[PDB]
C-alpha cells in the first residue's frame, strides 16, 4: 500500500524492522571469509519480501551460496514460501526473517545473526557493526529510474565484522570477514524496460564504503545510475547517473545458460576509475525453480585508480 517518498526520515531502530506495509523488501548480504589455513571464501544471502491455507499471496524468497575457487562454481541453494499464513514457518517482523528453518535476525545490541542450512553447506554467522549505517540516496530516499514513483528506502551496513562457523562435509570451520548488508524498501518495482541491473559495493581497506549501480535497458540504454563513496572522514560523496558508468574489460560465458557476463570490468564514479576483478569466473546462480532469476552473485576485489582498495560483490541481473 505504502509510497515512497522523498522528506521522509528514517528512524532508528524502528527502520531495521520490516516494513510489512510496502509491496517490496529486501535484506541482502555480500561478504568475504577466511579460514584458518587463510583461504579466502565469498558468501551471499538474500531475503525478498513481496506481496489462505495454500494460495501464493505474499511471498519470502531466498538465496544464498557460497564462492569457493577450489570448486570452481557456486555452491548454492534457494527457497520460497507463502508469508502471512504461518509465522512460525515464514515471516518478516520486527527483528527477523525466517524462511523454513533459514533464518535473519537483529539482536538488541545491533549484531546480526544468521543460520542458513543449505544442501552442501550451513552458514551461522555473527555479523557485528562497526560503523555508523549509511543511508544511501537522499537521507534514504534513493532514485532508481527518471519516473516519479520509480525510487526506494534505502540503507546499508557497510563494514560488518564476521565472525562463526561453516559446515561443509560434515565438518565445522570457524572464520572471519567483513561482510555488507543492504536493507531496501518500495511500493514499486524497477520499470519493466529495465533488462536488468549491475552492482557493487565494496569495503575499502581504509574504511570508505563504495556502493554503485545501473540500471540496463532492454535497448542497452543506461536507465539510471547510481553511486555513493563514504570517505574515511564519514563524508558522504553522491554521484548522479551522468557521473557514473560501466565499462567491461573481460567477458565469461555461462555453460549452463549461455549467459555473457563482464565478470571484469571499470567503473567510474566522477573522475575516479574502479576496477573490480572476480575470485572466479562462474559465479553464476540459477534460482528459476525457486521462482527466482539467473543472477551472477560474484565475491570481487577492487583496485582504484590503479592501486589495491578493498573487497566486495557484483551482482549482475538480466543477462539471459
Amino acid at each position: 500500500l505504502a509510497p515512497v517518498v522523498p522528506g521522509k526520515a528514517l528512524e532508528f531502530p524502528q527502520d531495521f524492522g520490516a516494513h510489512n506495509d510496502f509491496r517490496i523488501e529486501w535484506w541482502y548480504v555480500t561478504g568475504w571469509l577466511e579460514t584458518p589455513t587463510g583461504k579466502p571464501l565469498g558468501f551471499q544471502i538474500t531475503f525478498f519480501r513481496t506481496a489462505s491455507h495454500f494460495a501464493p499471496d505474499q511471498l519470502i524468497i531466498a538465496h544464498v551460496a557460497l564462492s569457493d575457487p577450489a570448486i570452481g562454481k557456486l555452491q548454492h541453494d534457494q527457497k520460497i514460501a507463502r508469508a502471512g499464513f504461518d509465522l512460525a514457518y515464514a515471516r518478516t517482523g520486527n527483528t527477523d526473517v525466517k524462511l523454513d528453518d533459514w533464518i535473519f535476525v537483529r539482536e538488541t545490541d545491533g549484531r546480526y545473526r544468521t543460520r542458513i542450512e543449505a544442501e552442501d553447506f550451513t552458514l551461522t554467522f555473527i555479523l557485528t557493526p562497526s560503523q555508523p549505517l549509511m543511508l544511501q540516496g537522499e537521507n534514504g530516499f534513493s532514485r532508481k529510474g527518471p519516473g516519479a514513483p520509480q525510487a526506494s528506502y534505502y540503507y546499508s551496513e557497510p563494514h560488518l565484522q564476521v565472525s562463526g562457523i561453516i559446515n561443509r562435509q560434515g565438518e565445522d570451520i570457524p572464520v572471519t570477514g567483513t561482510a555488507w548488508l543492504d536493507r531496501e524498501w518500495s511500493s514499486e518495482y524497477l520499470d519493466p524496460n529495465a533488462a536488468g541491473w549491475d552492482w557493487i559495493s565494496a569495503n575499502l581497506d581504509d574504511g570508505s564504503a563504495l556502493m554503485a549501480f545501473q540500471i540496463r535497458g532492454k535497448d542497452d540504454s543506461k536507465i539510471w545510475a547510481y553511486a555513493a563513496l563514504r570517505d574515511a572522514s564519514g563524508h558522504t560523496r553522491l554521484f548522479t547517473p551522468d557521473q557514473v558508468s560501466f565499462h567491461p574489460i573481460r567477458t565469461w560465458r555461462s555453460a549452463r545458460t549461455q549467459a555473457v557476463y563482464p565478470v571484469a570490468t571499470r567503473v567510474l564514479t566522477g573522475e575516479t576509475e574502479w576496477q573490480i576483478t572476480p575470485l572466479m569466473d562462474d559465479q553464476e546462480l540459477d534460482s528459476r525453480a525457486s521462482a527466482g532469476a539467473v543472477y551472477w552473485e560474484g565475491a570481487v576485489t577492487f583496485t582504484r585508480d590503479g592501486q589495491p582498495a578493498g573487497r566486495g560483490y557484483m551482482e549482475l541481473t538480466g543477462y539471459v
